[PDB]
């Protein structure tokens, strides 16, 4: 029993962090067989930054320009290109490391670990979700630029997000491994707003479930809820309309525990108005959202790689 | 900037994880040059659990009863021992992925990261501390044994827990990797509970500065007071005393921000005393106490 908030094991990611030293800038770089990816405007000075047109900097850039290193050995650069807002260094060695993988676009409410380094080393992992307003709510400083956010799932790496920028209130933005960030954001220096967040509902319940099979249960009550009643109540407290297709996705941790989602909605209800009156679930004071149900029931049945 | 609770990359332990099978019990070995280490109530089944004799069920094994797996290869046992709590099996071959490595018992107030593990297999990591009552807040199913705690120091792993028990609560109870259980627990199911835990005080300390240096700082008050004022308060919400040893702790921290200690202290009494009153600090409406001073300055710098 206990429940955490856990991460992927970072092993798999950890062998593909190299160091890209540009000029000035250096940042974080993604090895995986012959290719490093890493963020574009590691080309940029200070200058360029405010207002960088990419192609005219590119084009002014050698493979000579480009640093690479993976641990204490510098890699060969033999080409470069740009997808969106992704430089892609070819060298002339393979990781051998590389794990097997893919790049994959996640959706808001979905989470995913984010392996911190600086320097192309390793120094922190957290899970973290990808909000509503396509920011995440990370630990990053300069020189965490490159750091990727990833899945594990079986045989694979899921490489979903790379570090580009923060923003106001100390939240985060970053792109895919294609290089289109996520949300409206763009990689120069500029004043540019997050957009309203909110809580994922769906996630919230995932956590009450997580609650009740961890033995902590004090917040069910014996009352249930219309879907639209929930849902009247919800819009008052910042959260994600619950719909049908969320209901359904609770399913498993619904039938695990015995508590139907509305049952369980309910309580949500409960926790919304009257708060929580001076006690904790899980260790927390406030209802938690980054956990998915698919958190919930990997951390709650050991499901290993 | 932000805030988050972080764990050490967990890959130097990832390749150390093995599988252990004696009959019919499976979990997890660390394995270290030729040695693995695993719990040593591997070799009970559950009528042994209630009052097991670990020398006999022992001396009733061989090498061969003891079947560990990395991954795909099977590892020979060629040797077996039990020091306090844990089994170490020799194998007849070194862990090539065996990093610089210690073993080190921590102190309560310190944390490390746990790589959950199940049949040899990481499942994850996360953070913890050891708790002045001697248990720490895991995340430990059936099979998780073995699991252990870490802190990484350079190119180092400090080993400094290894995961045997679920006390009522729901916290867990272990050993240092020399077999020692950490608070006065023991390897059979009996009568144990942890006891109250306090707040780390230090830690919460450490926490305020890191939400400070990360431009909240609507808690900050223009007083400060003084050790003993401030303990009085501590007794009284049940956090540990803080004494000048952690007064020098987070000397870095009260540099980097500015605000002495018994600043911060002042601030935090009032806090204690008022509540949070609606309000949050780094995204929490409670005192979080698992950060360590070094694992702020870590996080705040680099
Ligand atoms: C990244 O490029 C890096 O680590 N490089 C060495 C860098 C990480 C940042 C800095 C602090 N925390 C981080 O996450 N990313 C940037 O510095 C980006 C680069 C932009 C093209 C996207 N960036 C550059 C800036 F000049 C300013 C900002 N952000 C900023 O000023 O934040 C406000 C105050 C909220 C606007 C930024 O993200
Ligand atoms: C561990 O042996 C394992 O994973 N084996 C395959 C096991 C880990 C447990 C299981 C659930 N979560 C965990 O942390 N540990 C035990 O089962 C230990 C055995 C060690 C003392 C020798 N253990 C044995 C028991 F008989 C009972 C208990 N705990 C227990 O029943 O929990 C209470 C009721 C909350 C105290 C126990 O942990």
């Amino acid at each position: 029993s206990g429940f955490r908030k856990m991460a992927f094991p970072s092993g798999k990611v950890e062998g593909c962090m190299v160091q890209v030293t540009c000029g000035t800038t250096t940042l974080n770089g993604l090895w995986l067989d012959d290719v490093v990816y890493c963020p574009r405007h590691v080309i940029c000075t200070s200058e360029d930054m405010l207002n960088p047109n990419y192609e005219d900097l590119l084009i002014r850039k050698s493979n000579h320009n480009f640093l690479v290193q993976a641990g204490n050995v510098q890699l060969r650069v033999i080409g470069h290109s740009m997808q969106n807002c992704v430089l892609k260094l070819k060298v002339d060695t393979a990781n051998p490391k590389t794990p097997k993988y893919k790049f994959v676009r996640i959706q808001p409410g979905q989470t995913f670990s984010v392996l911190a380094c600086y320097n192309g080393s390793p120094s922190g992992v957290y899970q973290c979700a990808m909000r509503p307003n396509f920011t995440i709510k990370g630990s990053f400083l300069n020189g965490s630029c490159g750091s990727v956010g990833f899945n594990i799932d079986y045989d694979c790496v899921s490489f979903c997000y790379m570090h580009h920028m923060e923003l106001p209130t100390g939240v985060h933005a970053g792109t895919d491994l294609e290089g289109n960030f996520y949300g409206p954001f763009v990689d120069r220096q500029t004043a540019q707003a997050a957009g309203t967040d909110t809580t994922i509902t769906v996630n919230v319940l995932a956590w009450l479930y997580a609650a009740v099979i961890n033995g902590d249960r004090w917040f069910l009550n014996r009352f249930t809820t219309t879907l639209n009643d929930f849902n009247l109540v919800a819009m008052k407290y910042n959260y994600e309309p619950l719909t049908q297709d969320h209901v359904d996705i609770l399913g498993p941790l619904s039938a695990q525990t015995g508590i139907a989602v509305l049952d369980m909605c309910a309580s949500l209800k409960e926790l919304l108005q009257n708060g929580m009156n001076g006690r904790t679930i899980l260790g927390s004071a406030l209802l938690e959202d980054e956990f998915t149900p698919f958190d919930v029931v990997r951390q709650c049945s050991g499901v290993t790689f």
